[PDB]
């Protein structure tokens, strides 16, 4: 069996993207954050804190004749600010696309952080990382992606992003006519749990391509690009008027500047990042100082290769039993 389904970016910055969800019986359709960064589906449900949810689709689990709570499970899922969202656990089925999965669990929010609350447009997330960081107790829970593997066609997902535009997620099957050229796989490394690969270097704008190992995580649920200090350094130095800002939290550039593009290594392809794609907009409405969409993973303690990254390309998540990655240009 296979699955389609077309994800849409929340706003005009592509901040993130949101993807229909049918839950329970019957059908309870919500829009969930699909994440390759983390392994926990949960939802805004009947029991979150009235005065957390502000528009919110919610999941009532009473109204699904397939519900049934997990007795005794809960989940607890930490954030920045020391923020956290967490609830009780349910099982009950779950469709992506036309593919379906019974039993899956279905974490249901109690109380979720602000920054959850004032997103009126996401209703929850899909995790798909690996099943091993899953916080429900005492009991762990499988994700979606390890629920449905054995029924797919081929145990693989495919993210292709779009640019300002929708996108598509694919469970399954491997779209050959959504790509050009070839797809090249690298090595996963699954030790922290996540999407983990080692890109071979990088190059800035018509810049040398610089061989180096970086090694970070594909993580769609997660907008920018963060890479180490010197990596971004170089690349905001070709920014005429670009710099660092305490106040801001990063790199902020003049809004009439042009970007240049940034290429990442995949084995020997080349992956371009065009700069238009690593432009975020002024940093506050109406002025002229606008955020980048590269920066510094030196306060986070992992590269990420965030929506603006893996938005460049056509992404292959290759779960067999030696996982891998696969990379091609679009």
């Amino acid at each position: 069996s296979t699955g389609s389904a077309t994800t849409t970016p929340i706003d005009s910055l592509d901040d993130a993207y949101i993807t229909p969800v049918q839950i329970g019986t019957p059908a309870q359709t919500l829009n969930l954050d699909f994440d390759t960064g983390s392994s926990d589906l949960w939802v805004f449900s009947s029991e979150t804190t009235a005065s957390e949810v502000d528009g919110q689709t919610i999941y009532t689990p009473s109204k699904s004749t397939t519900a049934k709570l997990l007795s005794g499970a809960t989940w607890s899922i930490s954030y920045g600010d020391g923020s956290s969202s967490s609830g009780d656990v349910y099982t009950d089925t779950v469709s992506v696309g036309g593919l379906t999965v019974t039993g899956q669990a279905v974490e249901s929010a109690k109380k979720v952080s602000s920054s959850f609350t004032e997103d009126s447009t996401i209703d929850g997330l899909l995790g798909l990382a690996f099943s091993t960081l899953n916080t429900v107790s005492p009991t762990q829970q499988k994700t979606f992606f390890d629920n449905a593997k054995a029924s797919l066609d081929s145990p693989v997902f495919t993210a292709d992003l779009g640019y300002h535009a929708p996108g598509t997620y694919n469970f399954g099957f491997i779209d050959t006519t959504a790509y050009t050229g070839s797809i090249t796989y690298t090595a996963v490394s699954t030790k922290q749990g996540f999407w983990e690969w080692t890109s071979t270097g990088y190059a800035v704008g018509s810049g040398t391509f610089k061989s180096t190992s970086i090694d970070g995580i594909a993580d769609t649920g997660t907008t920018l690009l963060y890479l180490p200090a010197t990596v971004v350094s170089a690349y905001w130095a070709q920014v005429s008027g670009a710099k660092s800002s305490s106040s801001v939290g990063g790199y902020v550039f003049p809004c009439s500047a042009t970007l240049p593009s940034f290429t990442f290594g995949v084995g020997s392809a080349r992956i371009v990042i065009p700069g238009d794609y690593i432009d975020f907009g002024p940093i506050s409405t109406g002025s002229s100082s606008c955020f980048g969409g590269i920066q510094s993973s030196a306060g986070i303690g992992i590269n990420i290769f965030g929506d603006v990254a893996l938005k460049a390309a056509f992404v292959v998540f290759n779960g067999a039993t030696t996982p891998t990655l696969g990379f091609a240009s679009k």
